[PDB]
């Protein structure tokens, strides 16, 4: 048994792209990837989905969905990452570069997945397709899956 932090992650998925940033320190950092954070407290997950979109892209939403939940264990790292996976379409401001993002629109024919996490090669299709999912990964560091369960679901 390990315990695990919750984090969010939300992807601006529209009809023929998506919003990806380029996360320019910390965790993850030299990857595309949705916008997202820690959990803090007092915050229900969906709004700190919808604070971490305004910090990271500027983008304010009203209301996001969740599509799918990840959990993350890293070799060597007792603390799992609870990582609970928002969309939405509906947008009415500019994504602006941010201390931690720099945003960027991809079609949906060029998703950059070889700068993108790797697990997210796996998952991030059933999103495109609108399935929801649960998913695990096993990382031996940033690079490599030791081990990972997928799984579509009906509901989050
Ligand atoms: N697509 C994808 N996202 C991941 C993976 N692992 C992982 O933690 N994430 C997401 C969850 C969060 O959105 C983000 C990690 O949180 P973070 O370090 O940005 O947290 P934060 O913004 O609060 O950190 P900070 O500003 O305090 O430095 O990366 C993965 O394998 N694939
Ligand atoms: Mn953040
Ligand atoms: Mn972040
Ligand atoms: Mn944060």
């Amino acid at each position: 048994m390990k315990a695990s932090r919750l984090y969010t992650l939300v992807l601006v998925l529209q009809p023929q792209r998506v919003l990806l940033g380029m996360k320019k320190r910390g965790f993850g950092a030299g990857r595309w990837n949705g916008f997202g954070g820690k959990v803090q407290e007092g915050e229900t997950i969906e709004d700190g989905a919808r604070r971490e979109l305004q910090e990271e892209s500027g983008l304010t939403v009203d209301a996001l969905h969740k599509v799918g939940q990840i959990v993350f264990e890293f070799v060597g790292e007792p603390e799992l990452m609870d990582v609970h996976v928002f969309c939405t379409d509906s947008i009415q401001g500019t994504p602006v570069e941010s201390d931690e993002m720099r945003p960027c629109w991809f079609q949906l024919d060029q998703i950059p997945f070889k700068d993108m996490w790797p697990d997210d090669s796996y998952w991030f299709p059933l999103l495109l397709q609108k399935k929801k999912f649960h998913g695990y990964f096993k990382f031996q560091g940033q690079d490599t899956i030791l081990d990972y369960t997928l799984r579509e679901v009906d509901t989050v």
